[PDB]
């Protein structure tokens, strides 16, 4: 995973590809896990943004109480 | 992915780990597979405990 630009426009566009090439694409929920243990490496963020950062995620609790 | 622990205490605990590695964790719905073909090794369920 990596961070296109940076937070100075406010605009890190999450992209994935392999380590040797440069394949971009937005990650997706298929490609991780979850874990239970956090650290100040891993950026800190809501759960609205979830969607943002990640199209592919879906909150099923959000959209069927709507 | 094993049980740790027994069924003498009701509690069934499900991880997978690296059979090279033990790193137990749950393990998730993407990474298994489905399968048409059934025999008596596998453990037999309802679909209300999936
Ligand atoms: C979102 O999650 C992130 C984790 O991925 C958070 O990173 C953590 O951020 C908190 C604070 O935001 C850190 O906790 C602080 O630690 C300092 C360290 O104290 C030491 O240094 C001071 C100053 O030199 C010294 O006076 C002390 O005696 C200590 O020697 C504390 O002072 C603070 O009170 C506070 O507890 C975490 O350390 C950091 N994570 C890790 C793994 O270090 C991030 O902060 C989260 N988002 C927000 C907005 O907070
Ligand atoms: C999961 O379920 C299957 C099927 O319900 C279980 O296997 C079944 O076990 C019964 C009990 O022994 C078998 O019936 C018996 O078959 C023998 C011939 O092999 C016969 O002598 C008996 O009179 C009786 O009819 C059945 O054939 C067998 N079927 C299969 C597909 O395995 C299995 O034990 C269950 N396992 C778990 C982990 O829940
Ligand atoms: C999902 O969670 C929300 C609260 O976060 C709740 O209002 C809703 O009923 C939940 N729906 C399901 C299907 O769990």
């Amino acid at each position: 995973l990596f961070t296109h630009e940076l937070q100075n426009h406010t605009a890190t566009e999450y992209f994935v590809s392999s380590r040797r090439m440069f394949e971009p694409r937005k990650p997706t929920v298929s490609d991780f896990v979850q874990i239970e243990s956090c650290v100040v490496t891993y950026v800190n963020l809501t759960r609205d943004q979830l969607p943002d950062v990640i199209p592919d995620y879906i909150d099923v609790n959000k959209t069927r109480d709507e």
